[PDB]
């Protein structure tokens, strides 16, 4: 006899109501009501909001038809608009964007001139050999890094001075007397990205006086490079051939590894945390991916010390027999 059956399947809906025809007027009128105001100012509001719609709605048919002149019609819109806005205490403070970027340098020092740069240069030319590429590296930052550094810092002077400007001379000012506000954030700016630089190069300083040769031989220490140049080492078509599609198989393995790595590396953190996270949703996709990368990259960097070894003691001499 017993049978529950519930039969009845409730499923009641709200109704909305477009007091309006704008999202101004709604999110402003929805707004109001929920802020809940006295019924004198509900509708005194209710009705100067109907008027600016009109006189809206007014404005930019007359826009299209073309007879607003005096512009009068638009500023009286406008003026309306802010008037009651910060009236109401609607307004607040509208944001203001602005930017010119850069980008022309190109500068052209000596070369081994200042002992600031010889040092360098003669450190590693001499610490071990590193003259040619690996010296001619060290001067692609060393050089890019004084261009960049004192280019930054240019900037940074030049936009200083954008303050007490007068056609003649910056008056007494660390930075231009300023009320706090403006050029604030641009010298902050450039102080960051020139300092961060500055350190990048007190590593390279590091390099050369600690980063002496050590070990290497899995990324593109020599081996990707000695297969790279191999092109220019007196080579054959058919062994080129060879060579060619062999290494875009490898760089791209190896590439492909770094990469695998890296999102690797980002992956494991991200999954490690999402496993605290208390619930258990994106855990099993994710520790599926997860270990399946780690699994691929294991390969690859095995595969990478074979062909190592082997593309290694084949690449030299380079018999006929392709090799």
């Amino acid at each position: 006899y017993s049978r529950e059956k519930n039969q009845p399947k409730p499923s009641p809906k709200r109704e909305s109501g477009e007091e309006f025809r704008m999202e101004k007027l709604n999110q402003l009128w929805e707004k109001a009501q929920r802020l809940h105001l006295p019924p004198v100012r509900l509708a005194e509001l209710h009705a100067d909001l109907k008027i600016q719609e009109r006189d809206e709605l007014a404005w930019k048919k007359l826009k299209l038809d073309g007879l607003d002149e005096d512009g009068e019609k638009e500023a009286r819109l406008i003026r309306n608009l802010n008037v009651i806005l910060a009236k109401y205490g609607l307004d607040g403070k509208k944001d203001a964007r602005q930017v010119t970027s850069n980008s022309l340098s190109g500068t052209q020092e000596d070369g081994l001139d200042d002992p600031r740069l010889e040092k360098l240069w003669h450190k590693a030319k001499t610490s071990g050999k590193f003259s040619g590429e690996e010296l001619d590296k060290l001067w692609r930052e060393f050089l890019h890094h004084k261009e960049k550094v004192h280019e930054y810092n240019v900037l940074l002077e030049t936009l200083s001075r954008t303050e007490e400007i007068h056609e003649n001379v910056i008056s007494p000012s660390d930075l231009s007397d300023i009320k706090g506000s403006v050029l604030h954030s641009r010298h902050t700016e450039l102080k960051e990205k020139l300092r961060s630089i500055n350190q990048g190069l007190d590593r390279l300083r590091r390099v050369s006086h600690q980063g002496y040769s050590t070990e290497a031989e899995f990324e593109e220490p020599r081996v990707i490079d000695l297969w790279d140049l191999a092109q220019s080492a007196n080579l054959t078509d058919k062994e080129l051939e060879a060579f060619r599609e062999e290494l875009k198989h490898f760089e791209a393995k190896i590439e492909k590894h770094n990469h695998y790595q890296k999102q690797l590396e980002i992956a494991h953190e991200k999954l490690r945390h999402a496993e605290s996270v208390g619930d258990g949703e994106r855990v099993s996709r994710s520790r599926e991916k997860h270990a399946l990368l780690e699994g691929r990259t294991k390969e690859l960097g095995y595969t990478v010390k074979k062909h190592l070894q082997d593309l290694s003691g084949r690449i030299s001499r380079a018999r006929h027999n392709e090799l």
